């Protein structure tokens, strides 16, 4: 059974000063922290074991999914019984969230290495927590990470989620080289390299690396022999030269909340459809 | 020299689950927590001393204005020199932020009482931290709290900020009785009562209490003997104060944001977003398209 | 390779008020928190992976073994290079400490359950962190937990550590029933029950459970089916284990310190203090100037 | 009324590794943190408003004196009501503890400067929290800080607490020069200088600065302009105003030192209200 490794040790300098004293993983998209969406997506894909690679400053992430004793007591002695029920059920009872401290800010590959002791010599999932997959645009129990797991476990081919971006934008992202295949949503095709921010004329595709990975167990020795130049990207490049890696075409839409503007867009997008405030918020937005 | 008392102990249940493990005072309006706007408003009005009446779960509030040692080191190391200069300047060098624990959620009046040791036998300011005064609609160095302070200095009359609301919504609010006189924005006038959630046709005005106060030192002994109401209510202590000296309503200029409620927070997010100093142009065009 | 599960969620009401706002695991025996002694015992026995079953209030435990960034920078700036090197070596580079939250104060059996997903369907170690095994009275590389392991590695019978107490004291502890067989130090024998705080006339031995376990994987389904009372006790589950396969009591060597008990904690402070590597000489001389 | 300024921002390098992730102020002397003895000493001397000058890592100090919600509920549900009553009494009901962050480890005098907003243009108390005054050797409602206060009220002279150390130890301490006056316990006298760690021969007395002060308001402008050491601004106060040494009665415990912390533990252990006799008997046999 695949565990999801989630690096949550970054200090979030791109969202300052909001993140000066609260984790970037706890920024609310309307009324829910980023990390709750990530954990929900995990649960929907069938993952029951989540490994947080974390930081001394990030206690609030674990508190969010743990019992908040004084909060429940207050909810009880105010008979907010539906609210109490939801709070108690943020984390499903069969989901175990475990945490290990990174120790030093040594990059995403080092972060993954911190999780080796929980994962073992096994394949695993990596989810970058600043990117949300919008579950109003895809059934996350059947698509995206769920389908990547299925494809990985049927074929043994590592799966790296990609999404098309407009050809003018290829310079912002890591770009998959799929050899000019007409890759359609939900499909997988062999990927030979990821190019880090190419020109519009150096770009091998319009497929941008999203931040979801299902990684074969053979990445582990590569990751250990990976220079301090420590980048998960580089060990992945090392994995391609010995076994096939596939790009997986994301379905629906995603939100990069690692970026102030992307986060603001996600806030409004989730807000218009909010279960209790969506109608009033939408109407007010139109009158503006 | 007036200190600003800011109650920040509430567990923020209207904003759950976002506030389950972070303070409501730290919810970001775009890229700045609510409490940072509150403190900026203080600074604009020349207040230099801020008293937080807080709670064991609210360390992040104090951490936001204190030196963040490892963050500053990371910004240095990565030579993000402009960012490092910005976070160092979140709290002006001449501003002091003090903290006392409330201990139990016994009401706004009790929260204010917890600050008495730091205020002393002196007048003081109360700001409720979930309400923002939009500084694109008013110059907070001269209007609102700044003007409330100037008026209080001139007269010794406590100032209670009010703002007009549609006559059909008055029951949601504390509502000021000012003897049915005309009150213009930025002006103060005698207030003889606050009615807690009046009916539509019983309401003595459409002037709703906003959550900004400049209060006379004489409220202290009144607050100290204010009975449970099951909370010690600041409004009850102010009622006592009106029985022995004049209290005035002050007419807010500009607009306010009630971020204690999910919808109001969401509106504030967008409203500050469209004029954001780096993202506003792109965000506005995105909203339009 | 066995992992060590360490329950650290309890509020430690026996050490109040010291433990009102710091974990009982962080109470210092001289100059070192209890938990650091526990991890060093782990390291001595070759354990490399340690699982903390914890609570929202216990961040200091994890902070202690993690990088303390501002403190390292302050030790550098004040040219305290020996101290800097020392706190950087509190957790060996080959040791991983991972943490799970227990969620509800539902007993030691539930705490152990909380670690199930990290142990897997494997044997594992439990260590109660309020009990120290004194490494001036035994070599923890070869004795006690390390000997329990090598035994389990050979027998596959679960190992529960016990130590003999005076007859006058058996009513304070949980007593093991090894059935008339008399147990020697460093030795293991078959065991059939534990009796909580028995009378003298019902005491099946003088062998008190210490708080170290090497447990077979077959305890896992039994743990999952143990009933409450509203706490799930690990003992009730070891009971069920002592039917599918044999469970053995291990006779601790040397001496232990029960630091969950105020007086026991105070005694440990003095005992480690007289031999402290830098203060023990002066502390000893000061102690004997008093007294005499 | 005098407020007590307690600097609690230091990272306690001398008690490592115990203090790596917990405040030195929370080190337990038997079963109570250092800081709880300090607060008890304040309340006994009649001080009811305490100013902690603190650090982001020191939340546990405020939590000790605040309501511990889950812990109180656990005690209630387990009907350990005697214990519940006792932890509800750690902070007297009329004692207010306030906190301000130091921000940069700029020294003890800077730390006092952080408390000016709270203190005002007023005299005030400083208490160094690693030093305990043993209340089995002195009635702290009538001696020591209490009497230091009464003396300051009558005179307007700042009071520096001092105690006789072995003449051979004088290099570890700040030493009060009392101008060849032979101070007796409980008495004050003028201080002609305060020397930092003098030689045995150069030392002007065997009276060492303890870590309790009652300071006149006039140190405030002096504190603001200081090259950042409290004793330098103390030195400047004496350049314009008389400052007095006050002879401590009883004994004190310097728990900023490892050995001092161990000695305090044992000394308080032997007189512990429920474990003292068992511990004392057992200690007798351990050497």
């Amino acid at each position: 059974c695949l565990k999801a490794v989630i690096p949550v040790a970054g200090l979030g300098t791109r969202m300052l000063p909001a993140t000066k004293a609260i984790p970037k993983e706890m920024l609310p998209v309307v009324d829910k922290p980023l990390i709750q969406y990530i954990v929900d997506e995990c649960v929907a894909a069938g993952v029951k074991e989540i490994v947080l690679v974390s930081h001394s400053s990030k206690n609030a992430i674990e508190n969010h999914f743990d019992t908040s004793f004084e909060l429940e007591a207050a909810l009880e002695s105010r008979v907010k019984r539906q609210l109490l029920k939801e709070i108690k059920n943020i984390c499903p009872a069969d989901v175990t969230i475990m945490q290990v401290r990174q120790g030093h800010a040594k990059g995403l590959g080092h972060a993954v290495l911190c999780a080796k002791s929980m994962v073992g010599d096994n394949p695993f999932i990596v989810m970058l927590p600043d990117v949300l997959l919008d579950d109003s645009t895809a059934d996350l129990s059947k698509e995206n990470l769920a389908s990547m797991i299925k494809r990985f476990e049927e074929t043994g081919h590592s799966q790296i989620m990609v999404e098309p971006v407009p050809k003018a934008d290829v310079s912002k992202y890591g770009i998959a080289d799929c050899g000019h295949v007409a890759l359609a949503p939900g499909e997988s095709t062999l990927m030979t390299a990821v190019v880090e921010k190419p020109s519009i004329a150096e770009a091998p595709s319009n497929l941008a690396v999203v931040g979801r990975y299902v990684l074969s167990k053979n990445i582990w020795p590569l990751l250990e022999k990976t220079p301090r130049g420590i980048q998960l990207t580089d060990a992945i490049a090392m994995l391609m030269q010995q076994e096939p890696v596939e790009a997986f075409h994301m379905t629906g839409k995603s939100h990069d909340c690692g970026d102030k503007l992307g986060y603001m867009k996600a806030f409004v997008t989730y807000g218009v459809r909010h279960h209790t405030e969506g109608e009033k918020f939408t109407a007010w937005l139109k009158q503006q």
